[PDB]
C-alpha cells in the first residue's frame, strides 16, 4: 500500500528503544565527524521547541564524548539564537539552553536583514504575504547558520524528522535547507520519548494546513489503521511535496509524472 511504501521510504518504525535511538545519534554524528577530520563545529538554531532541544542535546554529546575519545579541545556544539526582534518564547530557549549546556551560543537577531529584504522587493513591486514573510523568515535563519559554519569550519545540523517530512512541512531551502539531520527516522511522539529519556524538562516539549493532528501522523507512520478520509489527507500531502524531498527537477526525472 502506499502506506506501506512512505513508512519505507522515510523509515519510521511502530516501536523504538529510546536509549538506542538516542545511540544511534550520537555515533551516526561522531562517526562523520571522525570521517571529516576538518569539521570543528556543529551549529544548530535553537527555538526552545522539541525538536531543536532533542538535537541539541545529541549534538553536545556527541562533542563531550568525541573531545574526551580524541582530545581535540578544538571540538565545539555552537547553538544559534535566531530571533526575530523579541520572541516571546525566550524563558522557554534559556531553559532548552539550561538543560543542553552548549558549548557556545551566539544571538543573531534577523529582523533588520527581513525588513530590508521586504524593502527592496516592495520597491521593485512585490508585497509579501504573511505565508511568504514566514518562509522569509526561515531562509534568513539558513543564512545565518551557513555564514556561521562557513567561519567555524562547520557544518548545519538539521531538526528534520518523519512527522514534518511526510507532509513537506518545512521551508524549502530554509528550515530544510541544513547539512546532516539526526533525527530523521523518528515521529513526534518518539522524539518526546527520546526528551524524557534525557530528563529533558516536561515543559519543554508538552494545526490547519494538514487538516490533521500529530497523533494521526503519528499513527499513521506507525503503520496503525487510520481513518481513510485521514490516511487520503496525509497522502495527498505527501504527494503533493515530493519536489521538496528531492534535488531540483531534471529533464531525467519522471518521478512527477506519475
Ligand atoms: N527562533 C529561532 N531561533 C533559532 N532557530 C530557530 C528559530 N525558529 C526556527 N528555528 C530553527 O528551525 C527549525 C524549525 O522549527 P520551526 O520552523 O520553528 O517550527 C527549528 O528546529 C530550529 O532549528
Ligand atoms: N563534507 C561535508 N558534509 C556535509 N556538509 C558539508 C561538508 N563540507 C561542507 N559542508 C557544508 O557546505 C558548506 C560549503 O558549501 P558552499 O557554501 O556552497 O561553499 C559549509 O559551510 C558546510 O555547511
Ligand atoms: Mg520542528
Amino acid at each position: 500500500t502506499l502506506q506501506q511504501q512512505i513508512i519505507k521510504a522515510l523509515g519510521a518504525k511502530p516501536q523504538i528503544n529510546a536509549e538506542e535511538e538516542i545511540r544511534r545519534s550520537v555515533d551516526f554524528l561522531k562517526s562523520y565527524l571522525q570521517t571529516y577530520p576538518f569539521i570543528k563545529s556543529l551549529v544548530l538554531g535553537i527555538s526552545g521547541g522539541q525538536d531543536s532541544t532533542l538535537a541539541g542535546k545529541l549534538c553536545q554529546m556527541a562533542i563531550n564524548e568525541l573531545r574526551l575519545e580524541t582530545g581535540n579541545e578544538s571540538l565545539q556544539f555552537i547553538a544559534v539564537r535566531l530571533p526575530y526582534g523579541v520572541q516571546a518564547d525566550e524563558q522557554d530557549c534559556q531553559d532548552a539552553i539550561a538543560f543542553i549546556q552548549p558549548d557556545r551560543v551566539l544571538t543573531v537577531n534577523i529582523k533588520g536583514a527581513v525588513l530590508a529584504s521586504e524593502q527592496a522587493l516592495r520597491e521593485a513591486g512585490i508585497e509579501l504575504s504573511d505565508f511568504v514573510r514566514g518562509n522569509e523568515k526561515a531562509r534568513e535563519r539558513m543564512k545565518a547558520q551557513y555564514s556561521i559554519a562557513g567561519m567555524t569550519s562547520g557544518v548545519v545540523v538539521g531538526t528534520d524528522h518523519a512527522a514534518e517530512a511526510i507532509t513537506g512541512f518545512f521551508t524549502k531551502y530554509g528550515d530544510g535547507g541544513t547539512d546532516i539531520n539526526p533525527l530523521y527516522r523518528l515521529n513526534k511522539r518518539q522524539g518526546k520519548q527520546l526528551l524524557a529519556a534525557l530528563a529533558c524538562p516536561e515543559h519543554l516539549y508538552k494545526e490547519v494546513a494538514l487538516g490533521v493532528t500529530y497523533d494521526n501522523i503519528d499513527d499513521y507512520l506507525e503503520g496503525k489503521n487510520v481513518p481513510q478520509q485521514v490516511a487520503r489527507t496525509i497522502e495527498n500531502w505527501y504527494l503533493k511535496t515530493e519536489h521538496k524531498r528531492r534535488p531540483p527537477i531534471t529533464v531525467f526525472d519522471d518521478f512527477w509524472k506519475k
